[PDB]
């Protein structure tokens, strides 16, 4: 409702992005022009690439952050750790944690880390 | 208007929205990832391992947590996570710091005070 809208509107200041441009994943829901998703089982967004067409429709969206749609498949994790878009899970290294997305980063007493192994 | 709010700091921290808790006397602490000051209107991570029934007493405007089962000081936190707020104005302009995880610009980047807040 209000709730999907204004969530839109948190989503779209973080990234810098118009409100418009956000869209949450939905199995069927059309992707083109679209620039950020929003996933809201994980609560997590992902700027999307570029170049996606009118008509595109989303197939699944995994906890890795692997959007898989009509005309392709695309990493969403991969393309945030290239643009810089990370999330600094609770904690750290010493507390423990899990890590489910490229764009995660674990801090560490010198520093953050990201895990580029299996997920 | 709280909901709105918990909305905009959750995406901030890439948190749930329902992982988000308001400060206030004898709240209590369990399981939340960030607490947000609404006086002060700002937001911190919360340290991991706070056990459910643990209620918050104060938080004193340097962002100093002190709950049932002792004290944190969330800005250090914040500094040790690269958490920070950037103040309006600079060196220049002047400004008053009052938490570990403010800083303040001049012409050749920013800093932080690690002193007497």
């Amino acid at each position: 409702s209000t709730g999907i809208l204004t969530n839109k509107q948190a989503v779209a200041r973080h990234f810098g992005v118009k409100q418009s441009e956000v869209v949450y994943f939905s199995v069927g829901v059309d992707l083109g022009g679209y620039k950020v998703i929003y996933d809201k089982e994980t609560q997590r967004a992902y700027s999307l690439p570029v170049g996606i067409a009118s008509g595109t429709t989303a197939v699944s969206l995994s906890t890795a952050a692997v959007l898989v749609h009509s005309a392709g498949s695309v990493d969403l994790g991969s393309l945030a750790v290239s643009r810089e878009e990370y999330v600094t899970l609770p904690g750290s290294f010493d507390s423990g944690s899990t890590l489910n997305v490229k764009n995660e980063l674990l801090t560490y007493t010198d520093g953050k880390y990201r895990w580029d192994g299996i997920l």
